[PDB]
């Protein structure tokens, strides 16, 4: 008749791992247009709809149990013990004054197996006038007017002014040529994801129509951070369109494909961010993270991606304001170079400051000895059942080598945690993630521009639209009851190690190029390790650890504590130092040469 819960009073000791994935068929082409039509039939629309969700258990959860939790609609997070071994940097501060206290905290640059090039690489390039701005912006034009990555069918960018890079790398070589550049990223290209607000180009999120409703008069508020430390804003990457998917297909631009095997997919949604940063085109790009969109495509491509705390960057002049998971990370080849941008990036909006009080936020202290104590007193969280449900076993035994190894070389603890209720965590993230997205479109697709959207949006906006009002305030209990499991973990751990994605890079089913795809078993295996940082705020990146049977790359999770980048960004240096990152991807450019 209805079931009955208690979060705080459920015996860890008694949960069970529920290992059962999300079935669905897989529709392409000519099949994946008329069944969305059916979805958008009046009647047999509804019929469908309520079908699926009652056969994924998410009726039962949502209409037929009775939650005893209070709703938690946003991240409420207590106060924090203060972290060990870091820099607090202030609150109020210029995204310049911040880098200058980034580079003390990294090791010193040394200019002495393949590697990528690091932003103190191309600052240090500038500054002996070995290569200037200009030039290095001719190079990455020059590659991209070629091969035609702002442009169809394989596109890493879906907006390039290359005149405006021009105009950009002459005014950073003029800051260099008079001897006082900006900062450590005066000429560092940076690719801007197409649901982030960059002048002069348009905002549209992977559509064809949003410019004409939304319009874009001045940059976001990480843009214009980047952008006041001389960073040369390259253009708007591709993106899986709305942030509504994990692939990286676009019926519209087309589908970025992966700089290892460009027969097989990047992960989304920022596709395009992640493939030109693998692709060593330009040294970091920014993303959006709802629902992993920026570790996904960093564990597919081989490069790190942070997703920082709910609120900890300013998400002002974005499609996804306002919403409760999403926030703006960066994407970047090393830890270094992520560690560099999310230094520039930082800091709430003056609304979030005052709603989640968020500690001062602080820089780890990269450069060991004396350091990599804090390092080996770290107690990392392992759910092994969780760990090893991969669809590869090379996955799991990767990460679980770097478990292995950080305990050998440091001394960390890996301990054994219990996650409960997974399948809560995933009817609650879709509900929380659909409906601000869902709801800022709406006024538009009733205007008659929802037939303009793709097909694999319009079927989620078919699953959105069936979600009522109580199942919003259900799932927002069920919020509360995950933030309560995972802050008694944190009591005992300091991070959750995880492998990011279940899975490595997909091929592309050609006949999903026609017109997308649907295929759920694929999106399911890549969200299995992300949702717990989108539904509960905490910040999470992805570093790689290796490779497996194919050469395609592998990325491990670290998901700490509330604020707690420094920590996660100083386990993450220690991990890419005994797995760092040795093979070339098939597709690649050398600049600076």
């Amino acid at each position: 008749y209805q079931v009955m819960k208690r979060a705080s009073e459920v015996d860890l000791s008694t949960v069970k791992y529920k290992a059962e994935t999300m079935k669905a068929p897989h529709l392409t082409g000519l099949s994946f247009k008329l069944f969305v039509n059916l979805l958008e039939a009046p009647l047999i629309g509804s019929l469908i709809v309520d079908y699926l969700k009652k056969d994924n258990g998410m009726t039962k959860i949502f209409r037929n149990t009775v939650i005893p939790e209070e709703p938690m609609f946003r991240p409420e997070f207590p106060s924090q013990e203060p972290e060990h071994d870091v820099v607090i940097v202030g609150e109020d501060e210029s995204p310049i004054d911040r880098l200058e206290t980034a580079l003390k905290c990294l090791p010193q640059y040394d200019p002495s197996s393949f590697r990528y090039w690091k932003i103190r690489d191309y600052a240090y390039a500038y500054r002996s006038k070995l290569t200037t701005p200009l030039q290095v912006a001719k190079r990455i034009i020059s590659i991209i007017e070629e091969f035609g990555y702002d442009k169809p069918p394989t596109p890493f960018l879906i907006r390039f002014d290359a005149n405006e890079v021009i105009k950009q790398a002459e005014a950073s070589t003029r800051r260099f040529e008079q001897g006082n550049p900006i900062s450590v990223l005066d000429g560092i290209f940076v690719t801007i994801k197409d649901d982030i607000d960059c002048l002069p180009h348009p905002t549209n999120g992977g559509t064809t129509w949003l410019h004409e409703d939304r319009s874009v008069e001045k940059d976001s508020a990480v843009v214009s951070k980047l952008r006041s430390c001389g960073a040369i804003l390259l253009g708007k990457a591709n993106m899986h369109e709305l942030g509504m998917g994990t692939t990286g297909n676009n019926s519209n631009y087309g589908t970025t494909r992966n700089p290892h095997d460009p027969k097989r997919y990047t992960g989304g949604s920022s596709s395009g961010s992640a493939a030109i940063v693998a692709a060593g085109l330009c040294s970091a790009a920014l993303g959006t993270d709802g629902g992993g969109a920026v570790r996904i495509p960093s564990a597919l491509c081989g490069i790190t991606g942070l997703k920082t705390t709910y609120g900890r960057t300013d998400m002002t002049g974005s499609l996804c304001e306002g919403g409760t998971v999403e926030i703006i990370g960066p994407l970047a080849s090393s830890l270094e170079d992520a560690f560099l941008v999310y230094a520039a990036i930082l800091g709430s909006s003056s609304a979030d400051r005052y709603n989640l009080k968020p500690s001062p936020p602080c820089f780890p202290k990269l450069l060991s000895h004396n350091g990599s104590n804090a390092i080996g007193s770290l107690r990392l969280g392992k759910y092994t059942k969780w760990f090893n449900d991969v669809s590869s076993s090379d996955i799991s035994d990767k990460c679980e080598d770097i478990l292995k190894l950080l305990s050998n070389n440091h001394g960390c603890k890996v301990v054994e945690i219990v996650v409960p209720e997974l399948e809560e965590m995933r009817a609650a993230h879709v509900i929380s993630i659909g409906s601000p997205t869902l709801s800022s479109l709406t006024p538009y697709c009733e205007a008659g521009k929802n037939s303009k959207l793709s097909y694999d949006t319009r079927t989620s906006f078919a699953i959105f639209r069936s979600f009522s009002a109580s199942d919003y305030i259900a799932a927002q209990c069920l919020r509360r009851r995950l933030m309560e499991y995972h802050l008694n973990i944190f009591k005992d751990v300091d991070v959750i190690v995880t492998p990011t994605t279940g899975m490595t890079a997909p091929v592309i089913p050609p006949d999903a190029l026609k017109n997308g795809e649907t295929n759920i078993q694929v999106t399911t295996d890549l969200m299995r390790f992300v949702l717990a940082a989108n539904l509960l705020g905490f910040p999470a990146i992805s570093v790689p650890v290796g490779y497996d049977k194919e050469g395609l790359p592998i990325g491990l999770q670290i998901m700490g504590r509330p604020w707690a980048e420094a920590t996660v960004l100083g386990l993450a240096a220690a991990v890419e130092e005994l797995a760092p990152v040795t093979k070339k991807p098939a597709i690649f450019y050398d600049i600076l040469n």
